[PDB]
């Protein structure tokens, strides 16, 4: 994550979710 925001579709990593 970006902390964990992470993996249910906001900011998993960059440009699979939204980021």
């Amino acid at each position: 994550x970006s902390g964990w925001v992470c993996x249910l579709x906001i900011e998993c990593g960059x440009v699979i979710c939204a980021c």
